[PDB]
Parts: C-alpha cells; structure tokens; sequence
C-alpha cells in the first residue's frame, strides 16, 4: 500500500537469492550497488541474483549503479600510527604523494590541493573530526593552524567547505565502472560528488559511447558548489540523489535541512525522481530497531515529497538487514497515508486536470500510457491519492517506474489506437487488483501527437 | 460573433425568400410560426422558402412551430359597443355562450369558470385592465363586484392570477396543428400555456402518436401554476419559453424579474435549452430604433444567462424587420462580449474540466462529438468563452443545436473511433473559419459508453 | 426594512404635510424640488412643510435642490403650427432668435450652435424624433439634410451626440436658484448636464460664496461628454445621478445599460452616493400599477447596486404618487433581500473586515462613529447584510447620510472617547430597535486620527 | 530576530551569574530546574542567579520546575555485578523490595507491577535495551520469556508499553518540590508522566494550597495513555511538553512524530503553550557542534509550530553549553524567517483578523492589550509574520509570556482606557525598537468586556 519506494544497498549479507526475495517483500524496489567497494565479479553475481528472483517470482526492480567518484583522501603515517593534533600547532599538506606522515605534515591525494585553495579557507579532515584553517600557501605545501583536538590516522577524507574543487568528473576507476553498468544494462546511475552543469555532460557523453544512451542519471549532490548549481544540474540530470551526510560536513548546519526541501521541490515540479540517502537508519547496521529520530528523519523526507529513501550499511553490511527495510516499508506506509495531493503548457494542464477529476470522482486508479517515463512522472507531480498504472512497451521504462513515488509499472505488447489503450487500460486494471468492478479510474495518454505530450484524459467505470 | 440566438417570428413582411436570406444576414438562428395567424398553406410556405434559402445559401437554421394554446376569453357585446364598468359595482360572467352582453354581464368561452374560480379569487380581464373579485358562484354564474372602473369590450383575454385553470393541455385546433408540424418535420414545437407535468406530456403523446418523438417540446411558462410546477416542468420538457408579458399579469409584479432569473438558472443547470420571449422590442412594430427600456430588458436577459431572445411582431408584421434583427443582434455582440464563464456526474466532471481548461489555454474552440444535444448542452452549461463546435451524424440535432447559445452545429457522416474524431475535428475546427493553424482547440466526446455519456477531453493543436 | 433609499419628488399633490407624512411612510427618504417650474414660494412652502412634518414625527429626510439647467432649444413656428419634415430635403438652423420658424428653417436659443458643430455632426430634435445631419456651417447658419420624416413642433429640445457643447455650466436663472437653495439649506444640489470637471468646480464656487460649502453636489450624467469625463466629474462631485432618458438620447441605446454599470459600480468604489434617475415608472402618472418592465427596469438597477432611486413625475403630479411610492419600496424590498455582500488605506482595510466580522458573527447593526459621510460611505461601499447606524454631531450630515444605502442616522450630542462611544453606541443600538439584546454589533470608529480616517473595529454583545 | 523560545536546563556548568548573562545573550528565554537531580539549596541558587542577572540587565526570563515524577525502577543485584539475560530464558520481577537479584531474578519498586500487567504484556527495561514477555503472574512475581539478550544493571527504569499504570500522579518527593515551586514563585511546573485528566487537577490542588494558584501547568506526554487521554490532559493544562524520548519506548516508533505533530496543532488551537522536549542536540554533551540531523530534528520541530524548544544535559552537564544554545538559536532563527502565517466567537474572529490585517498593511508589530495571557496566545495562533508585543500589568504573565513564539511581554504601570492603550502602546513600539515612525502597528485589546476577552482592534502609524 505504500507509495514512496526504498532503495536498498546490497552486500554480502544481502546477495543471496533467497535474501532478495525476502526483501523485496518487506519493500525493496530498488537495488543500489556501491561501487566504493567490491569488483566486477561480486556487483555482476548481485545483478544475477536480482534478475533471477525477477525471473522466478515476477516482480519488478530496478538497478542502480553508485559510482564512487572522486575524492581527496589524506595517506600514510609513519607506522602507520595515528598523531594527536593539538589546536593551535602548526599543520601542513603536501601534494607530493611521497611522504608518508606524522604530527606536523602529511600528503594528499589530489594534486589540486594547492591550486584550488586559500590563505583564509577551512580544511576538514576525517569528516570533520579535524578543522584546520589555511595559513599560507607556498609551492606544494598547504600550511594550516589546527582548530581543535584530534587524532589523525591514515587515509581519511578531506572536505573544503564552499570551496570549487577541480576534480574531475568522473575518476579512472568510475569510467570503467560505467562501462560495466552499459554492459550490465543498469537502469540507473548515481554519479557522485557532481558540482556543475558540465558534470553531468561528460557522463552522459561517456554512457552515450557505450550504448548506456537510455540509462537515467542521478546526480549526488554533496556540497556547496553542488547546491549552487543545483539549477543547471537538474536540467541536465534525469534526477537527483541528496547526500544529507556529505551536505552536513560541506554547509553550515542549519541550512542542510532547507537544501533538502529545496531540492526535492524542484525535482517535484521539474518531474525528476528525487532519492533521499545517507544517515536514515544507521543505528540498524547493530540494533534490531531505530532510533526515533532516525524515524522521525525518515519520515520527514517523505513529508517533503522524496520519491524514495535509500538504506546504505544497514542493508548491506548490517546484522538486521531484513528489520531496515520493513521498518522502512512500515515507516513509508504510515507517513504516505496522510499525504494530500498538491493541484497548486498542455502536459501540465490535462495531467493537473485529470488527477483533479481523479480525486472529485474518489478514483483509486489513474492509468497511464507512458512513452517514456515523462507522462507518468507528470501525473505524480501533483501527489494523487490515486495510484499510477504505468504501461509502457519499453522495458527499461518499465524498470525505471519502478523508482517514482506511487507508480506500477507494466509492460504490454503494444497499443495501437486511443480506443484500445481504454479496453486494454480497464482489463490491466482489473487484473492488477488495484481496482475492481464500478471503481471510476481515469485514464491518461497521447493521441496525435508526438510523445512525451500528453494531451487526453478519459473516465471510465470498471 | 454574438452568442445568444435570436428566434425571429416570420409573417408576410418577412416570409419571401428574398427577406429570409437577410434576416439570417442580420443575426436570425430560428424561425417562429405563430400558429395563432395564418393557415397551413402560408405556413407550410414559409417552411419551404427558408429551407431553400437553407440549401442554396449552407446555413443552418431551426423552424419552431409555436401554437396558439388553450385560452379564457369574453363573448359578445350588446350593438358590439364598449361598456364602461363602474368600481364597486355588481358584474356577473355566465358560461352560456348564447349571452350578449352589457354593462351588468358577458359570457366567457370556457365552462369550468364556475368549478375553477372561488369566492374571494381576482378576475383579470383584457391583460388586467378590469380586476374583479368574485363574491358568489351559482349554477352558470360567477357573480363579482368591479374592483376598478374601466372599459369592456368584446372578445377580451381572462387571467385567474393564482388560480389552477382546468383547462386542456391542447385546444382542438392546437392538435390538428401538432400533426401538421410532424408532416412538415419542425425542430421545435412552443407549447402554450403550459402549468403542470401533465401538460408536458399530453403533448409528448400526441408528438409520439404522429411520427414527432424526434421534435424538441418547448414549454411556455405563463402563470402561477407554471411556476409553481417549474421543476416537474422541466423535467419533462426539453426547454423553457419565458412568457414575460404573460407573468406580468399573473403574478405580482415585483416578482417577474426573479422569476425570470430563477427559470433561466435552472434550464442552465438542467442543460435545457431557454428563450426569453414577449415584450422585447415592441415598440419597432412602429419605430426603426427602440426604446432605451428596451434595449436594457433584453440585455439583462442575455446577462441572466438566457440561450435566446424572441423577436414577435416586430419581425412579423412591423414596418421595421430588419432594422430589429439588426439591433438586436447588436445587443447580443455587445452584450456577450462581456460574459464570463461560470465553473462550479462523470459528464459534469468532464466538461467542467474541458472548459477551464479551455480557457487556461486561451482556446478559441470546444469541439464536442454530440450524440443529440446533450453534450454540446453539457459544455454550454459552463458559459465557455471558446465558440462550441458540435459535431453531429443526426440532420434534425443540427437544426436543433442553433437554438442553444454560442453553438456552432455541423454536419458529419460519421466518427468510427476517437482518433478518427480528434482528425476530422482538427479539419473541420480549420474549415470553420473558428480558428487557425496554431491554435488550441478543446475536443469532447464519449469512448466505450453509452450515448449522452461525455467521459473524454483532449487537447490539440490546429 | 429596505435598503435602498428613494427620492421623490415633490409636486403639488404631494405638497401639503399632510401627503409628505403619508409619502415617508410609504417609503421616501429624499424630496427632490425640480426647478424647472415652480417659484421661490411655492418650493420654500415645500421645504416648510417636510421640515413640519420631520420635527412632529421626529423622522429624518433630505431635500435636493435639482437645477433647471443650460438647455439648447428650437424656437416658435409660423402660425404656431407644426411643420413636416421629410427625409432628404434641406433644412437650416440659426442662431437669429427673432426668426420664425417653417419648413425649411427655424431658429435655436444658442448662438454657440455654429461654432460646437461641424460638418458631418448629428443633430437630433425633439428627443431624437427627427435626426439631422451638417451638410455645412455658414455665418449664423447650419445647414442639413433632414435623416428621417417627422414633425416639428415649436420650443424642442435638441441634442449633438457626441458633440462637446459650449454651454455654460449655469444657467442665469440656476445662479439665483442656487443662492435660493444655500439661503434655504437644502442638503444636496443636483447639477443638470454636467459634462466637465470645471462645471461641477464652477457650481462649487458659486456655492460657497453664498455659505454652501456644505451642500453636497450630485452630477447629472446626461450625455457622452458627461461619460467620457465621468472619473474627472466623480472625484469633484460628491455624487452622481444617472439621466437614463437623456443618455438614450445621445449614446447609442445598446450602451446605455452599461454606462449605468460602469457609473454605478465606480461611485461604490469611490464611497460616493449614486441615484438612479428617469423612466422609473413613468406610466404610474396615469396608471395605479406600474409595468412589468418598469418593476424589472428598477430592480435591476438596484442589483447594479446603486443607493437610491428616483420618481419624478410620478409624484409630483401624477394621479397615484402614494400608489407609486409603495410599489417602489415594494420593489425595493424584494431585491434588497437577495443582495450579497461585496468583500474586496488602513480605512478600507478596518472597514472591509468590519462587514466580513459583521457577517462571521451574524450581526444585524454595524455601528459607525461618523466624521462627516466618508466614514459611513466606507462601510457601505462592501454592501454589508448588517444596517448602518451612523453616529454624528452634525444635523446637516445626518440629513444627508439618509440618501446612502443602508444607513439609518442618528444626531449624538458628542462623543468624547472611543470607550464612549462604545457605552453610547450600545445604548442607541438597543434604543433603535434594529438590535437586541444578545445581538452582536460591530462598532466602527477612528482613534487618535484625524477626521475621515477609520481605523478602529470593536465587537459588542448588546 | 528569532521567535520560537528557548528552554535551557541548569546545572553545575551553567549556574554561576556569568554563565547564565551568555547564556541569555546566545537566545535562552526560560530556566529548566530537573528535579530528578539537585537539593533545594543548588535550585535556589540558581533561582537567585538568574534573578540576579534578570535585575542588572533589565532582561526577562521565565523559570520551570520539572518534577522527577513516579516510576518503575529495577533494583539492586547480587555484588552489584551486572548479569546477562539470554534470549529465550525465564526471568521473574518480584515486588519484593528486599530481593536482591540475578541472572534469574529481580526486584521492582512498584507494588502495582503484578495487578497492572497481564500475560501477554511487554515489559522493557532499560530504555528498551531488554525486552521481556509476561507469561505468568503469580502471587507477587510476574514471569516473563526475555526476548533479546542484553546485560542487566542496577537501578534501571522499566516501560510497559500501551499499560495503564495506577502509579500516583506525585511521588512524594513530587508534592514537597511542588511546595518549593511556590515557595520560590516559580512560573511554569512541567509535570512528569501525565496520564489522564485526573493527573492534572491533583497537581492544580495541591499547587492551589500553597498559592501557586498562577503557576502554568505544563503537562509531559510520555506514553499510550497520555496520548489517548490526551484532548482531556491539554483541557486541564496551561500547556504540552511532549517527551519523544519516552514516547519512542512507548509507543510504535513510526507513530512518535506523528504524536509530536498532533499535539503542538492542538495546542495552537487551544491557544496553548507547546515545548518540544528529549533528544535535541544531545551530541553537544560531548561536541562542539550538533549533527546534520540533530539539527533536522529541532528545525522539523519549530516547522510543526512548536513554541519552544529545550536543552537538556547540554546545557546542563554539558562540555560546550553556550555552543549548544547558540546553534540552537541559530537554527531557530533560519527556520522561524521562512515560517508563513496561518489564517485557516468573539475573540477568535478579532484576532484573527487582526493578524490578517497585519499581513495587509506590512505591519511590523501587532501591540496586545493582554489580560493574563489569552489574549496574546490567541494572536499568536494564527503565525503572525509582525512580532506580539503584549503589554500587561502582572509580573507573572510578564514572565509567562516569555515561553510563547513570538511574544515580547512587556510590564506597564497601567491602562485606564483604550485610547490610553492606543497613546501608551505607540510609545513602548517606538521604545521597543521593533518597530519605527511611520510603521503600522495593530493594536488589540478588549474594551467594555470581562478580561480574557478580545474584541477591539485598532491600526496606527507610528
């Protein structure tokens, strides 16, 4: 009964078969794989996995490949033992991978480092355990003045809020990755750490070269660049994922909140899915149960119109993965039920219409013929009480609905008159269960037109 | 383009086909035959000269045939002199139509004066000019005492105000003329002096009985019971002649304007079609412009919402025809012009939402698919600013269809499915002259439902 | 109780106190004195009588001073007799007042005839019985062609539609009736054929130099300048009345009704009185019952939503002014009570939300601490369900606040603090009989203001 | 510029003079005292200090007394060594208070533990670390099946989920700090454990006999009972604090934010104060700056409408105490700028109106005449954008307006009438330095009518 879908990570704990039966009844729609870890072996006997259950049982999911992107990582200490920083003392960065360090220096990753920085800026380390601020600049060396206590171990992420880094794109190892995800026929991709229109080009260009040209773009938006951009990003992104972890060590505290309302909002009326990720039930990779807040932040992303929320560790690595996802399903339910729909170009004009009519004549059931996943995301732009039919011929749209709140999918063999879709329309709607005999649904397509517009809208009684 | 019709009533100044043509030209959408005049070869004559101006010329009009009804009137008078009654004195009505009269007692043309009327009833005579109040009923006489001085002449109306008259739905004559207008094919038939449901349907079964269950019954309201009885009325009609002057001497006369105004709202809401006739531009029997009053009344009909407005002597006898078609569609132009819609079944649903979208995308056309009027009806309901274009198989709902307000009816062979319906809507909206390549236009019909079902909206580009 | 105020006008069957008294029962708020005929002693003997009538019965009235005006006229005839004119044939005017006039030429009162015209102009005579038009200007001379046959008689009327007239705006005889009208205090001075801003200035001037600063002006709309400079007139006037038969006249007759719309709905918005004027029920001069398109003329002219309505000759000479009176309130009466509020300065602010809590507490009385009528008027413009009662120290504002609609007067000696005026207000609410105890009153006033600002609303239970 | 409030518990590191000024100055707006810890000597203490800082700065603050309230506590065990309950095991509670316990056995403090379970019942402990299952109750032991396994201390708290619990509703150390509160005139005593209407008015009574008649009761909803009882609770109450920590081992967690949303609606409706309370920005015990979803959390808080929110241990014990309450105030003040008023009897209909407008006239500032403190909540109902400036004679309201969003009290000497509320109210707007010359404010009070009704509002420029 729950409209908002689940993105669930998968790993060792998780890749069986029977595993991911069980998880798909407790809510799984769709399976993240995290390309932070594993290799092409593990990611493509999940991918085999998946499709079988899929085969077997008939249900539906999708797949969603997570690169994991470019970063700067701190390196090596002297035996390898961690160094206790001391506010106040002197501390530097070299860009020279070289060093292996120890109390006063140690090397980074990204040869930028000097580039892109400022006598002025911040650099958080670890995320952010550490808080330095840069105090001179000088060949290859960053030097700073720590801020606070800590202890420095090896290989630790660094973090420059509100500074544009020039990494690239897309790392060496994400464009292999991608590669493999064409081959795989992956439904989507989630690209991290993207920062600006330009981005998201290069990847689509490198998915276009590998015949990837109808896999869906997520982009992560991870920092303050990102937020600037966020505009241009969505226009060329198929959707966005919100990285509230990543945000939380990149901007001020109290604004990570409004970024969320902000970005999922615009991916609402820009008809764009929208996945809210990191830090939802964390507490679950060790206890049977959340936390409170950890329900309450659920829920809340779901209250600001998230179309799915994702489980990371907790469903991947986690002792209780199977609690995390039907907490979250349970979770889902009881905050999607009391939702209210928001009525506020053709599209826009008979899609707002047609679920307006669908609520005026209590309709359980608005069906949709799909080119494309436009038109269907166009009716859940207004969050319908009813639920979405989507048939679409095409099957990667088909999984790719799979994502969008309130939607299910189905394939047909064809439609071949407007006549038709209404027959085939109210049989399909029969026999999914969601409508039954003297129910009202309204019925939604093309007709004369070329598609992705949708021009008609028609009722009919079971 | 006005949208409220104009009904012209034809006599022998405007009957030639010479004269029709330029009525149509001035703004004439019907044809009235006022079967209190003439006989059946002139009216059969003018039925055949507009249908070959109707031929040669491609426009469309309606013929309404309107009959003389059943009526109470006074008899003979001594010498055939007026006598002058005195206020206060002692009248007395005797239904022996033998009686010549005088200034102590006339006779009336109906028997059931006596049963109908009671001790303490008004009677009304010559449009009101003599009020009398009925002080005893013995055997065959209704014995009064005169309320007001006034003259009597012979052969003058009766009006009962507040009492039910008994008399028959139909005259003899009504009858013979009933099956003459089944002959000749009319569209529409006016009943007179219509006062409850059963009147309504007397007609229908005389209709049925000669070949004229296809003929749209027109009732005329004219009194108190009439109104009393509106709703039953209604529903049994398939519309409403407002008989204003009528009204006036029935009911009190602060009330006919509600009257009016209630009677209108309600055929609007029933989507039965409404005419506001009697007393409309008089005064150009004799002059070639109107009255300031005159041009007010009228506008405030079409400001009530009324589908049309009659022309009665003016275009049938008066030295002016023309000049009153003319300023009267001026009237209607200028009058329309300032119309509003007016939003708030699945049909209701449906051509609600048709027309507000209509609007939100500023177009210039509803095409309707109409299987008979109740769907073109159904839009009309709504007072579109878009021109309603009505596509119909059937000849006589065409010629019906000009009745209806801001009404376009056309002609087709067929529609065999709802693709073929948006097609040929497309050509025929172009061919109209209504609108222009670019344009939206609104299309309306019904898909896999019973006819006088509207479940479909569609939105195209011309 | 109705709403909407009636003007009458005085004549000599309605002279004596005896006929006013029985005139105010009936419903009169407002004596009109029409100074085109009359003497200075038979209008003061009038203004005598109601100010009798008023201090015996203790009910309030106004008196309204309505000038003659400036007047183009054609002059005398050959033997008196009248002359036919025929269409097509030439005929001149000229400013030569000794010329006696024929068939072909005749004299008019204004020498500025020749200047204001110009070739291709309309001359209208007679109330637009015989049309003209310029066929060229020649010394004292306008030559035409006469339009239309009919017959001229001596001393008529002519009217230059859209032709601005260099008339003054007194007359000679108006100057010294207006000296008349200060010297007597009337309340309100209606100024005939106002067409400019300068007239309604130029009548101000003469009245405050003769003490009449405080005589309201009510502009009579009469002719197409008059409607093209309306804004310009409103805002100097400090009301209008709208000249219905003259403006058919000289506009053309389909947009006389919505001159009458657009004047009435910008005198409610600018918080100034509107009467509506001529051709009300003319025939009741004759007749004891009016028509039925005279009672729906009225009534729609109260749904336009204007203050008062006037009776002219119906109540100065006619043969049932008491007859006309009532039938008039009858109307007002039954229209009145189908009128809905109107809800759209801090005055505007305080006032609308006085009526909508008014409404949301079902008060009957709206209690308004008026300075001068601005305050009163400010309430009224939203057409509250609630009366009126407009506390004021002045006598002459109590007068006139008795031609707004709506509102009932009441002199207070004093009001010293707005607690005060809350204690008294309650007290003359309950006194009034418009409330009761338990009743809501909602109490309008201005606090720590200058005079003519509103920005206080008190909720009261009596 | 914040409006929602700040409660800010008191403890060893932030009771001296000095720290309670800064914490003042960072955004604390009422003194928490947990009397779950501390003598009557510490909490006078810190009552003079604050006091103290109240006097020398002029600034106002308003102290609470939260009461320990009854619970059901484990007790001791063998050597004091914590055991380690099994899944599967039998464990058994005694109400023995002389058992000292084991891996098998333990003493409750409540004697009522056995009569107000069943078989079948949950019983938790510790928080909800253990969770057991009743299967026999005998005698004065309840047996249970351990669910979970965890380690079991000494002196840990038990929940019984969903179970009426007949604990009293004052512990006796409850009733002897209820005679502190008003010994120290205290403003607010939040009540712990409340769980029906009868809870509350013991409370009233026993504060009413040590004339704490004017001490605010808050009541703090922490389990099912208090939830289904809670429309009664909130009837009795001055106010809400809503314990979601409690309330997530209670009740179902996906429910605990739909309870907190509940409840602050209908204490705005009821025009009662709201606190959100537990599980803020408790990392802050132990960091500088809160988590991303710490800050979710309170910000989603002030979203729902809550009043006030509260510091426990982080402003108490807590490492970074001033931190904590100046991301706090941060947080409150990025979440209020973006908050939107919400328009949607006497009082009501004025207030709201008031408010309404305020928004209309860009008014800064709504001025409350308030008797007691009905009249600014009920302003404050409604959201206002301008801030309630609420003007009292009575030092406690003063006080206890502190707590409600939006509100600046003010203490005056006294008003002796409207127009002097209207004089003094301008003056103490311009000294407030809210709002400047030339602003609107609207200013509300209740004239003629007993206190704590509302019925006048009036608008003026400053």
């Amino acid at each position: 009964m729950k409209k908002t879908k689940i993105v669930c990570t998968i790993g060792p704990k998780t890749e069986s078969e029977e595993m991911l039966a069980k998880m798909l009844d407790a809510g799984m729609n769709v399976m993240r794989l995290n390309f932070s870890h594993g290799d092409y072996a593990e990611h493509g006997q999940r991918i085999q996995n998946l499709r079988n259950v899929m085969s077997k049982t008939g249900k539906t999911a999708a797949i969603l490949l997570d690169t994991k992107g470019p970063e700067i990582r701190t390196m090596k200490l002297e035996g390898g033992n961690d160094v206790s920083l001391k506010a106040g003392q002197t501390f530097t960065f070299t860009t020279d991978k070289s060093v292996i360090g120890n109390s006063e220096m140690v090397a980074v990753t990204y040869e930028g480092f000097t580039t892109d920085l400022s006598v002025g800026n911040t650099v958080l380390v670890d995320d952010g355990l550490i808080g330095m601020e840069v105090t001179a600049i000088e060949g290859n060396k960053v030097i700073c003045k720590v801020l606070n206590n800590g202890d420095l171990g090896e290989n630790k992420g660094v973090n420059l809020p509100g500074v544009s880094i020039a990494l690239p794109a897309l790392a060496e190892k994400d464009k292999q990755d991608l590669i493999f995800g064409c081959e795989q026929g992956v439904d989507f991709v989630a690209a991290s750490f993207i920062r600006k229109r330009s981005d998201v080009i290069e990847i689509r260009e490198h998915l276009k070269a590998h015949g990837g040209e109808n896999i869906h773009i997520i982009s992560k938006i991870e920092n303050q660049e990102g937020l600037n951009n966020f505009d241009e990003i969505l226009e060329a992104s198929d959707g966005i994922m919100v990285a509230r972890g990543d945000l939380g060590v990149e901007i001020p505290v109290e604004e990570v909140i409004f970024a969320q309302k902000m970005m999922i909002e615009k991916c609402i009326r820009a008809r764009k899915v929208v996945i809210t990720a990191t830090q939802m039930l964390d507490s679950m990779i060790k206890n049977p149960r959340p936390t409170r807040a950890e329900a309450g932040d659920v829920a809340n992303a779901i209250l600001d119109g998230t179309d799915a929320v994702m489980l990371s560790g907790e469903s991947a690595k986690g002792k209780y993965p199977l609690e995390a996802v039907s907490i979250m399903a349970t979770i889902c339910e009881r905050t999607d039920r009391v939702m209210n729909s928001r009525l506020e170009r053709i599209t826009e004009a008979v899609c707002r219409g047609a679920v307006e009519t669908a609520e005026k004549l209590d309709a359980p059931l608005i069906v949709v013929a799909t080119q494309g996943a436009k038109s269907a995301r166009a009716v859940r732009k207004y969050f319908p009480d009813a639920t979405i039919l989507a048939l679409t011929t095409n099957e990667k749209t088909a999984h790719q609905l799979v994502l969008s709140k309130g939607v299910v999918p189905q394939l047909v063999k064809e439609i071949t008159s407007t006549d038709d879709f209404y027959r085939l329309g109210k049989e399909l709607a029969l026999q999914s269960g969601l409508a039954h005999k003297g129910d009202v649904v309204v019925m939604v397509s093309g007709a004369l037109v070329p598609s992705g517009t949708t021009n008609t809208a028609s009722v009919h009684v079971l």
